[PDB]
């Protein structure tokens, strides 16, 4: 019971060789990651990592004869690209005459927070903020099968929003998001207080942020983020961070005060993503879900950066899951599915009881 | 020494476990194809296809674990197509621990003839018409990475151009190319001889047909088919088949005795394909080239139609003389190539030395 799991969805090429000791624990034996180079299509580039990337990920790990269950990302994401890891992992369940678990890319950002515990901790009635550069969804699970989308983006991302409006303040590097929170957390009391910079049920809303931020900008003083002063751009930077971050809380307080039913066995709020990584957020996040009343009691949970972002890991325990509580194996003639929704897990084609 | 072979660039998905009991002899252990159904995608029928059509030609073969080389297509052809087969044999390779051998399409059909006899019967000095409803190419062969193209199609194939006139005739069966000479061959003196149907250095021309029979058929007596009698559509099919055919010859003749020096070593002519299957073809390329003094003579070699079709059977020969004859075994990094130039079999990236 070593299971290889594969990730080709997006960008991030990963392979990695999970540990089943016991069904009680599961340490990761290992774990390769290679991002495609930007100034080379995301298709050719999995497609020539997979190989190689699996080879060194088996002799490094414990054994190429040792493997017992071959995951794969089957979930949503470009075809072409996702192809290149569902063939190969085909080439490894047919070689090794052992079964495969075609695994919903969400499932595995939602599931991984469970691999620590052993499905424990984060118990199976729960809610959960996906906040990353690519996602914005509050999901309520009932089951591994059952999962509710409560409040989803209907424009961009926090990732993305938080980058853009960040650029345009003047942050420019790797990581632009996170720069900015280290900016503002290097001295948050030196700041111009007097630099006011003021600005439906089920979604979130993004591309406004820019755009309300630049008209602030022009209203105000001055535009010019060379010439403008270090307190004056960390008091925007706090304004434009607390504003995003408001209306995130806002709907997520919307939500479990309209509708409380849902809520009444929920004890664990799991936010994962890039965006977690950032302070006042969580500290947001604990300050007014943790003072309503009408609000059940939460217990917060923030896994590690490697976890969150697009990794096997994850497909790996999702796959561990449905193997294991469901006793179901993805059929070999399985192909991509480019927006298979996540209530559409089961119902598709390709399973198969192995019980 | 057991060849696992794959085809996955047109419509057929091909897998052929093969058996190397000696550097002297090659039986062929198991066989299987799939084709595309038609009144579903290409790349999706290969991609279903593969996996459990390589567990089934594993199942009833020799063994699972008794493969030695992973024989696939890594030749001309649709990329996303060929990606199914390519990525899927990276899969065996990197589990089995074995290695992978990425063959020209192009290349298994003209080497295909050599398995048989074990290289031997068609001797390395060679020419070669390849005459099929895709392909009409004169290749001659100095080795096994030399090839040299001395006639080819500028405008469509024979196939096609015998199947598309034999329509306007009245022909509309499966195999339309075989009905029409059928048809010829069931009574050929019972001819309409009365009806006479009278229609730069390195191509073939067909497109012009179909559209100088049309011309004819409008200048002479009627053009409604189903009207026509059965001696009449017969001289007007001879003529049209006897016509395509000169012009195949006539090119053939120009290309030896125009370069004779090219020819002075060549003592077999190999003819492929769909239309090789065509006893006046056989016979028309018999009579000429062997009266002709200048052209050094020849002894033709018509291959089974099964073998002349794609499949994969070609891929496992032609890995099998790429392993032996040059020790060449091609990188786990691999990735399709559209338009691959069968001259650029070795310069392309990818290859690695076995010696
Ligand atoms: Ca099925
Ligand atoms: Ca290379
Ligand atoms: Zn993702
Ligand atoms: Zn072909």
């Amino acid at each position: 019971y070593k299971v290889l799991a594969i990730e080709t969805s997006c960008d991030d090429t990963c392979v990695s060789v999970l540990d089943r000791f016991s069904k009680s624990a599961a340490p990761n034996v290992l774990a390769n990651l290679k991002d495609t180079l930007d100034s080379t299509k995301a298709h050719i580039h999995h497609q020539a990592r997979i190989g190689p990337l699996t080879e060194r990920a088996l002799i490094e790990s414990n054994a190429r004869e040792g493997i017992d269950l071959i995951c794969v990302t089957r979930g949503p994401g470009m075809p072409g690209s996702l192809s290149g890891g569902l063939d190969f992992a085909k080439g490894l369940a047919v070689a090794w005459n052992k079964p495969l678990i075609g695994v919903h890319h969400m499932l595995g950002h939602l599931l991984i927070p469970r691999m620590g515990t052993n499905g424990k901790v984060p118990q199976f009635p729960f809610v959960s903020l996906l906040v990353s550069g690519g996602h914005t969804t509050f999901v309520l699970s009932r089951a591994i099968d059952d999962h509710e989308i409560l409040c989803d983006t209907i424009d961009i991302a926090v990732g993305d929003s938080l980058d853009k409006c960040g650029r345009e303040l003047g942050f420019k590097g790797t990581m632009i998001a996170r720069e900015m929170e280290k900016f503002i957390n290097q001295d948050i009391n030196d700041q111009d207080f007097a630099l006011k910079l003021e600005m439906n049920m089920l979604s979130f809303s993004f591309s406004a942020f820019i755009t309300a931020l630049r008209t602030n900008l022009t209203k105000l003083g001055k535009t010019e983020i060379q010439e403008l002063p270090e307190r004056e751009i960390r008091s925007i930077a706090y304004q434009v961070q607390e504003s995003v971050f408001d209306h995130i809380i806002n709907k997520l307080k919307h939500v479990l005060k309209s509708q409380p039913e849902k809520f009444k066995n929920v004890r664990e709020f799991v936010c994962s993503g890039g965006v977690s990584s950032n302070q006042r957020l969580r500290t947001k996040l604990e300050t007014e879900l943790g003072t309503l009343n009408s609000t059940s009691f939460f217990n917060f949970y923030y896994p590690p950066m490697d976890l969150c972002s697009d990794n096997s890991i994850m497909i790996g325990w999702a796959g561990i899951e449905i193997w294991e509580s469901l006793r179901l194996v993805s059929d070999l003639d399985i192909c991509p599915i480019r927006q298979w929704p996540l209530n559409d897990l089961l119902s598709v084609d390709g399973w198969r009881t192995d019980q």
